[PDB]
């Protein structure tokens, strides 16, 4: 009845994350549209003190799957609102051809002025 | 080392869940009564669909935990702003005399 993604977000600046960064993963459906707001699941947490590769497990309601549409995960960081780490491309998963459940995601650092 | 609390969060109340409800579940320090628990993990995630019980990964740093401190899982879940279920109950884990990994939570509901 419920199922998951797992997987781990990462990044490669050599930089630690403070204990009040929080973590939002999401699981989309991307059949029809390559950047729905919408989501089958979003989970979020706080890093305090874990730092990457830090680790997910997304739960899902496998009645919201069906094998011919496209699935994607995606991920991002932020810190006191504001976005510090994000994914920049999809990580198709369940009905990709490698029927992926475990996502090693590597985010982009960004910033604003 | 990153280590994980494992569980499910459920109610009683023959009632389903919204696919807008929100789960959140928290690990703390309940060493001291009057202190303001301190937040050792905290995770939410949206049901949309999903029915008790629901599943939880509640992953920590394992260089937060002290040596004889009393540690808590505990959980609400909130639908439209409006809390609607809610721990009642401690949840001992890491420290408690079994060493807790996996923790079935109870809710009770919030009537209002």
């Amino acid at each position: 009845k419920i199922q998951s993604i797992t997987g781990s977000v990462a990044y490669r600046e050599r930089i630690a994350l403070p204990d009040n960064a929080v973590v939002t993963v999401y699981l989309q459906d991307v059949s029809l549209a390559d950047a729905p707001a919408t989501v089958i699941a979003k989970q979020n947490f706080i890093t305090n003190g874990m730092q990457v590769p830090l680790e997910f497990n997304l739960a899902y309601d496998s009645r919201k799957i069906k094998a011919s549409h496209r699935y994607s995960v995606s991920a991002r960081i932020e810190v006191d609102g504001k976005l510090r780490f994000i994914t920049d491309t999809h990580y198709g998963v369940i009905t990709d051809p490698e029927a992926t459940k475990h996502v090693p995601m590597m985010l982009i650092g960004v910033h604003g002025e």
